[PDB]
């Protein structure tokens, strides 16, 4: 009757948040976004994207780390595979990049949950947790992964991000201030049995 | 990298929908809900109930089956634990109340995942994914599982039920049509990887 994972949680006060470079995204507009999105499809097919979803607490109240573009969207950590890379270890490499140490310490991720995934049918913002009616090419295929953290770890946070600890409530039902996906974590983390260490 | 559980899906004609005698319901209004609810969590605490998602296709379309009072509310099969009881043993027992065959032979519930939980933090209808901020004594904990059908089956419904097979699309942001907990049921089913049989 235990068929839920068990998840350690450690204290946000547990992890150093320095800070590095800025991390310039490859699109200047959404305009642009769904520009390139269209060209790479025509290359090399589906847009195959990863995000990562990290889990603190603060008194035993669950957050998710999100990363905000200065004080405008906000975002999982994560972003494009390569054509022909695993997930999992693009998932390792697009999380180095973003919040990976200046002075090059390994840092362990360890990912062993898929929590979600989300399609795009068009060159368009729309995205749905399942591929639409009549839907045969979908242009994105998003795959989230719950990322289990060690007890204390020093992240490097670019310099036009913030990293924000976001409560589960501020989430639930906030489609407008997050979008889709993010708005749902609260559901999709449900099923965990996380310890609050 | 393929860290999804695979779930076997089957054809909506693969199933026989036979019918039964009517099953009540213990409270015959919201009002007279909410008064037992009172009356039992001063006795035995925190009401616990249990929820199957059955899942079945028709040409690789998933539905979800719900249980339809009259043409008024969709509810998941399922519902109380006694003091005591286990959670699986519980749903199991609970789904063969509702949907098992008069002949008496045994169906063979499989359940071996757990997909959320939700809390009712007051003797009221708001349930959230989380215990909300202050509530130390929620009055209700629901627990979500996926049950995977066999090939084929023979369900019996209560004749004052509707078994309504439901595409997914239609749950998605429908909370108004089907509350929030069915409603975020593609959310939640995402991170399976179906066979469509
Ligand atoms: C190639 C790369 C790398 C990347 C990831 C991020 C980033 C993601 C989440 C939070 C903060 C930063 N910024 O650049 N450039 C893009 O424009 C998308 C993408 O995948
Ligand atoms: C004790 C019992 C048994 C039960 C379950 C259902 C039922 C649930 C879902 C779909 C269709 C029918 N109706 O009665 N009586 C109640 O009033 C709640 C409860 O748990
Ligand atoms: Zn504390
Ligand atoms: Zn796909
Ligand atoms: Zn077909
Ligand atoms: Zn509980």
């Amino acid at each position: 009757s235990m068929l839920e994972r068990t998840i350690n949680l450690y204290p946000l006060t547990n992890y150093t948040f320095g800070t590095k470079e800025p991390l310039y995204e490859k699109d200047s507009s959404v305009a642009a976004r769904f520009q390139r999105m269209r060209e790479e499809f025509d290359k090399i097919g589906m847009r195959r994207t990863v995000e990562g979803v990290l889990i603190v607490h603060e008194h035993r109240l669950p957050h998710v780390l999100l990363l905000q573009l200065g004080t405008t969207f906000f975002k999982l950590p994560g972003g494009e595979l390569n054509p022909g890379e695993d997930e999992v270890e693009g998932l390792k490499r697009l999380m180095t990049e973003i919040l990976g140490r200046q002075d090059g310490v390994l840092q362990d991720w360890v990912i062993d949950d898929c929590i979600g995934n989300w399609w795009r049918p068009n060159f368009e913002p729309p995205q749905y947790p399942y591929i639409p009616a009549h839907i045969t090419k979908p242009k994105e295929h998003k795959k989230l992964f719950l990322v289990q953290l060690q007890e204390k770890a020093l992240f490097a946070v670019p310099k036009n991000y913030k990293l924000v600890a976001a409560p589960l409530f501020e989430l639930y039902d906030n489609a407008p201030g997050y979008g889709p996906i993010i708005s749902s974590l609260p559901q999709l983390l449900s099923r965990f049995n996380f310890i609050y260490n």
